[PDB]
């Protein structure tokens, strides 16, 4: 490669790694955004709410690539697993399997930058600090305050809830 | 001093010490502001709530400070005690106190009236009339409007309850 | 805590040390600004100086609250310590006392980046870099530029070098 | 008086006598207003500003006449006394001469409050408070930092001084 500088084999591999962690991510986005609207759950703000974060994951999948095209790596794909479920529950439920999911992204992503800071390789170190790592922080704590109101509105009432935390919080 | 003039060594002193009964009760605000924006409490309406009345009491101690200026008086600063808890609990319980704090601010606003009163000063009477007294009231009627509404929100519905009332009266 | 990820306790604790920091910096910063609009100094464009100051380092503690949150840290309050003059002299003086307490500061924020950057935190380590240090960096270049003109200024000559930096330097 | 009512004859005497030191204090302003202008003195911007005086008292003296008008008073004039001086000298003595004119103001103002407020009169008090005192204070205070620039350009270098402020303090 031409272009290559200071650009370590392992940070390659372990950036086409986190581009099929992305894939993925994307995918049970779309498996949860398209499970909200069944006729038999619609709930379309819980519904909108996953597609946006499917469409986040691509954006970062595709960022990823570009990165690996400019510092001449080469991307290799892998085959993309189907989602870890068929039926994603009530609201809570999906929203702590999303939580779960970007937490496994950030601690992939600390787990890159720890990589590319042990091969010297600050390029690659602040790319993921200004284009992943504050937008993880900010999307997990959503989450969370999110997490938080759905069990202010939870124990009997939970139905009524669910529909209130849709209607009020959510996007539609 | 070239401009001071029926300007009491009383009064200045006691402007001074509700300086600091302002930069307190700024602080107690701060802290209640930051505890709703908890990933665990997450009510943003309320946060709002107490962020902007920590602004309010800023500009208080700010609007003394300048006419300490003005009369000729000399500013002086003691210590700043830290907010009186540490957790503020539910809604309910953050609004009371901070009822009880706006309460114990006119408490000393009224006694600073009646010393300047007292020490025929008509400039500092008014000027509390005019910028302190009428906002004292406005506040404290909302405040106890909150906690009605919050009240008829009680009960065992209460986690609903804080959840509706945050999103139907509060700005977000 | 359901979000907390990567965030050591002595990152939560020195942040909450570092806000401490930055009340005590505003406080200060709030008594050089009355101090030189009283009738005895009345330098209106330094008093302007030391408000503007006062509000950066309030965005400051702002920002850094804020970040505990996003964190998933708990933020604790302690009294905020009195400026450490009721008195601030001519101009040079204060703005040699402003420019020991930004390299106060400035050592602080670079302590936090070095243990962050021990505990291998990187997400903190960014946040201090794009919010503090280019900013702390600037402003004491500016302060530095200050003194040396005060300087030249000084002398014999000096009340009128103070009223001619206040008038054509210093905003108003 | 078909309008009379709470408007004690002590009042209405005093008025009178409050509007001829207002038309004495306009008389004082012109004087120094044109002194300034003349060829051996040549200080605009100072001109201006005892011009700018001379007007304000004017409007004083026209509020109280209406006023006395309003409450069913009858105005009474007497001679109005030539300014005390013939020549003001520099700057800061015409200055010094403006400060002790508005304090007698000032205190003419306060003793007609405290004889309002001792026959129980709620509408000149207030009347006074908010049309006169609030400005008083403010000119007095804007006059004091006057002072305060003045005397920081003075001693040898003062007729530099004076030209200075002139120029980067005063309106012209
Ligand atoms: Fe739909
Ligand atoms: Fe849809
Ligand atoms: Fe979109
Ligand atoms: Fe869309
Ligand atoms: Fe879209
Ligand atoms: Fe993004
Ligand atoms: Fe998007
Ligand atoms: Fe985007
Ligand atoms: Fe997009
Ligand atoms: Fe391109
Ligand atoms: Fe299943
Ligand atoms: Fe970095
Ligand atoms: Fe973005
Ligand atoms: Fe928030
Ligand atoms: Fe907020
Ligand atoms: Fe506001
Ligand atoms: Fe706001
Ligand atoms: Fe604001
Ligand atoms: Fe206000
Ligand atoms: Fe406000
Ligand atoms: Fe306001
Ligand atoms: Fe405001
Ligand atoms: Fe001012
Ligand atoms: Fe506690
Ligand atoms: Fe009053
Ligand atoms: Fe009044
Ligand atoms: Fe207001
Ligand atoms: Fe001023
Ligand atoms: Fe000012
Ligand atoms: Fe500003
Ligand atoms: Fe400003
Ligand atoms: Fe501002
Ligand atoms: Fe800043
Ligand atoms: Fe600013
Ligand atoms: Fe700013
Ligand atoms: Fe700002
Ligand atoms: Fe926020
Ligand atoms: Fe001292
Ligand atoms: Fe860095
Ligand atoms: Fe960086
Ligand atoms: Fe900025
Ligand atoms: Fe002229
Ligand atoms: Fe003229
Ligand atoms: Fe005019
Ligand atoms: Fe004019
Ligand atoms: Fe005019
Ligand atoms: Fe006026
Ligand atoms: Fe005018
Ligand atoms: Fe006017
Ligand atoms: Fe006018
Ligand atoms: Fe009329
Ligand atoms: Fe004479
Ligand atoms: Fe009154
Ligand atoms: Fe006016
Ligand atoms: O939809
Ligand atoms: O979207
Ligand atoms: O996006
Ligand atoms: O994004
Ligand atoms: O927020
Ligand atoms: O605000
Ligand atoms: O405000
Ligand atoms: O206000
Ligand atoms: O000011
Ligand atoms: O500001
Ligand atoms: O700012
Ligand atoms: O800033
Ligand atoms: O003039
Ligand atoms: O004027
Ligand atoms: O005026
Ligand atoms: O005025």
């Amino acid at each position: 490669s031409q272009i290559r500088q200071n650009y370590s084999t392992d940070v390659e591999a372990a950036v086409n790694s986190l581009v099929n962690l992305y894939l993925q991510a994307s995918y049970t986005y779309l498996s949860l955004g398209f499970y909200f609207d069944r006729d038999d759950v619609a709930l379309e703000g819980v519904s909108h709410f996953f597609r946006e974060l499917a469409e986040e994951k691509r954006e970062g999948y595709e960022r990823l690539l570009k990165m690996q095209n400019q510092r001449g790596g080469r991307a290799l794909f892998q085959d993309i697993k189907k989602p870890a479920e068929d039926e994603w529950g009530k609201t809570p439920d999906a929203m702590k399997a999303a939580m779960a999911l970007e937490k496994k992204l950030n601690q992939a992503l600390l787990d890159l930058h720890a990589l590319g800071s042990a091969r010297t390789d600050p390029h690659l170190c602040d790319f993921l600090e200004t284009h992943f790592l504050d937008e993880e922080v900010k999307l997990i704590k959503k989450m969370g305050d999110h997490l938080t109101n759905l069990h202010r509105l939870g124990g009997p009432e939970a139905g009524l809830g669910e529909y209130l935390f849709e209607r009020l919080t959510l996007k539609h």
